[PDB]
């Protein structure tokens, strides 16, 4: 698992989040949706958006990035024992919005990117180290329940 020094980074970089979580939200939807268009396909409501100009200016997108990036973080706050908070989105993911495993691989790298842009104090090399292996944690987790819940991933 995690170390508690890791997990401080974790929540260290968070805080930071916390303090623009509308901002951080759109910035990696719009990463992740520019990078991976093929993700994109999977909102309904937003694949009509055909440029990153039209992303900025869609105010539901940034509403949902802040549900992303809530949910996110409320599992990240519970460190090694989040499987209460992860529960919920691994069932609503394998089911509802059919989100592959290597989807939330590459959310996890927009994450990582956009923090590695907007917090370079709070983001240096163990920093992106610690949240990397979360991430990872998350992802992995996802995927145990995925498979109790019928989804290939």
């Amino acid at each position: 698992g995690l170390s508690d020094g890791e997990w401080q980074q974790v929540l260290n970089v968070w805080g930071k989040v916390e303090a623009d979580i509308a901002g951080h939200g759109q910035e990696v939807l719009i990463r992740l949706f520019t990078g991976h268009p093929e993700t994109l396909e999977k909102f309904k409501k937003f694949k009509h958006l055909k440029t990153e100009a039209e992303m900025k200016a869609s105010e539901k997108l940034k509403k949902h990035g802040t549900v992303v990036l809530t949910a996110l973080g409320g599992i990240l706050k519970k460190k090694g024992h989040h499987e209460a908070k992860l529960k919920p989105l691994a069932q609503s993911h394998a089911t509802k919005h059919k989100i592959p495993i290597k989807y939330l691989e590459f959310i996890s790298d927009a994450i990582i990117h956009v923090l590695h842009s907007k917090h370079p104090g709070d983001f240096g090399a163990d920093a992106q180290g610690a949240m990397t292996k979360a991430l990872e944690l998350f992802r992995n987790d996802i995927a145990a329940k995925y498979k109790e819940l019928g989804f290939q991933g």
